[PDB]
């Protein structure tokens, strides 16, 4: 009866938009639900065939932004990988659209956190945020590079798929 399994810290972001860690085949049949046309693919590993095979089937577009899985405190997220996610992620064309990284944490905490800024976020509502995903691994420099990341080139591009006005 209880059959499906969202991929590891599945959760909905806003409207059209989920995030999680890396799905396995346990998972395709909950993500066939969500009737996602993207993937936001934030590592640099190759995508396994297993995953490509669902993407292929499902009619569902990968882009990958690989940023490297460093360890605090050898931590540099680079501003560009997360600039281009954020552009694919306001084309509400590209919607439902599901973000992963490896556990769904970090990278996905970072780029998440820099859409919260967009949707004029106070910044302890987005580190509470993201610290509810991160939990014991919450990385202070994750939420360092939320807090000084330049959000001024998208400040024009509206947000009407919004749940939040
Ligand atoms: O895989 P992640 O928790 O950056």
């Amino acid at each position: 009866e209880l059959h499906l399994i969202p991929p590891l810290n599945f959760s909905m972001v806003d409207n059209g938009i989920f995030r999680s860690g890396f799905p396995d085949s346990a998972n395709f049949s909950f993500l066939q639900t969500l009737g996602l046309r993207s993937i936001i693919y934030l590592c640099p590993e190759p995508y396994p065939e297993s995953n490509l095979q669902f993407l292929k089937s499902n009619g569902i577009r990968l882009f990958q932004f690989g940023i490297e899985g460093n360890k605090e405190p050898f931590v540099n997220i680079p501003d560009h990988k997360i600039r281009m996610a954020l552009k694919v992620l306001l084309d509400e064309k590209n919607h439902p659209v599901l973000i992963h990284c490896k556990r769904g944490k970090h990278r996905t905490g970072c780029l998440v956190g820099c859409l919260r800024k967009l949707q004029k976020w106070c910044l302890t509502s987005i580190f509470d945020e993201y610290q509810r995903f991160a939990a014991a691994k919450a990385r202070v420099s994750d939420q360092r590079f939320m807090e000084i990341f330049d959000v001024s080139s998208f400040s024009h591009i509206p947000m009407s798929f919004s749940c939040s006005i």
